[PDB]
């Protein structure tokens, strides 16, 4: 029976190495990423994938990993798919440690932009779980952590984390984790997924999937939010995606909302992840 070696980049940068069936289907290789990651909330995560493109797809459990992979190694990163919106409602502190660790990765790559004090106080709540209490003994004027806190650092920024972790004395791990949870979850692209597209009128703008529905920025800043519940039908043809929204009181008619992606993947890959969330979140 032929098995395929997998190499999964976990979230604390460290490669996990296994071996599958060569017919093995997503959920395998997942449950087995997640039982070496000892995590039982396995809801809110998934693996990605680049595809012959070198863009991210997220593996589909139900799915053959050859019939995704195709052509390219089997090379996968362990991540977060439904961020959750309340955080302090999940079961387990571990599973609050993985979203803390991408989270911080959200942080650094600037895919979550993040205002100077809130990445100081991210920042200070890492180093508390991870150190524990502020020591000076470690930290003189010229201080500079190897801890990564945002896309760039300065002298100022590592200044305030150490002032803010001086405040934090006795704080434990999974309550310093809560900490920074409850800071993140508040940023306005927190579990924003970002999708490059064009509206009816070929204008440039982005396409926002999360927990709260479809964000469309026709600007640098949101200007239209689609909640889940007003979606019925998610749809793509050719290059194109369309919504359709339910008819708003005493209007007769549904309406359909249609953009233009850069392909017809990159159409299907949006399409596909807007049915999950809105699966999951009208679970959830
Ligand atoms: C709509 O709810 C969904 C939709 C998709 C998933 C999913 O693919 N998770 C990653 C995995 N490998 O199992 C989980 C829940």
């Amino acid at each position: 029976p032929k098995s395929m070696q997998c190499k999964v980049i976990l979230l604390d940068g460290s490669e996990y190495t296994c071996d599958v069936e060569k017919r093995s289907r997503g959920q395998v290789l997942f449950d087995k990423v997640c039982e070496h990651l000892n995590l039982l909330e396995k809801d809110y995560f998934g693996l990605t994938y680049r595809d012959a493109e070198n863009q991210k797809n997220w593996l589909d459990p139900a799915k053959e990993i050859k019939k995704q992979v195709r052509s390219g190694a089997w090379h996968f990163s362990f991540n977060v798919k439904f961020y959750p919106p309340d955080p302090a409602q999940l079961s387990e502190d571990i599973t609050r440690y993985y979203l803390c660790l991408q989270l911080r990765d959200d942080i650094v790559s600037g895919r979550l932009p993040c205002s100077f004090v809130t990445l100081a106080l991210l920042g200070s709540y890492t180093v508390q779980s991870e150190l524990g209490d502020y020591d000076p003994d470690e930290c003189g004027s010229d201080y500079i952590s190897e801890f990564r806190f945002a896309p760039n650092h300065t002298k100022e920024l590592e200044d305030k984390v150490i002032e803010l972790h001086k405040s934090h004395r006795g704080m434990t791990p999974a309550e310093a984790e809560m900490h920074f949870l409850e800071n993140a979850k508040k940023l306005s692209m927190y579990g924003v997924d970002l999708h490059h597209a064009k509206d009816s009128e070929g204008v440039e703008i982005m396409l926002g999937v999360c927990a709260s529905g479809l964000l469309i920025y026709r600007d640098r800043l949101r200007i239209n939010r689609f909640a889940w519940p007003k979606v019925l039908k998610i749809s793509y043809k050719r290059n194109n995606f369309y919504i359709k929204i339910r008819p708003g009181e005493f209007e007769q008619f549904e309406s359909t909302i249609g953009f233009k992606l850069p392909n017809h993947r990159a159409a299907k890959r949006l399409w596909k992840v807007c049915v999950e969330h809105h699966t999951f979140f009208r679970l959830l």
